[PDB]
């Protein structure tokens, strides 16, 4: 893909006990959202915002002149 695999690695806050507002990509529905993160496990795919996080891998595109 024109954008990173690691986009769409499922949200990974790990198994920790914690809460840290973070975000995540979601490409199999084309979406941002925010997630609870802990601190053990993690991956590339943890943001701070929804405009980052399609900044990453909703990049390099023109396709749909305002879709409803």
């Amino acid at each position: 893909q024109d954008r990173p695999k690691f986009c769409y690695l499922p949200d990974d806050p790990g198994v920790c006990k914690a809460h840290i507002p973070r975000f995540y990509y979601n490409p199999a529905s084309n979406k941002c959202k925010e997630f609870i993160y802990g601190g053990c496990g993690g991956n590339a795919n943890n943001f701070e915002t929804r405009a980052e996080c399609r900044h990453t891998c909703v990049a390099s595109r023109k396709g749909g002149p305002r879709r409803p």
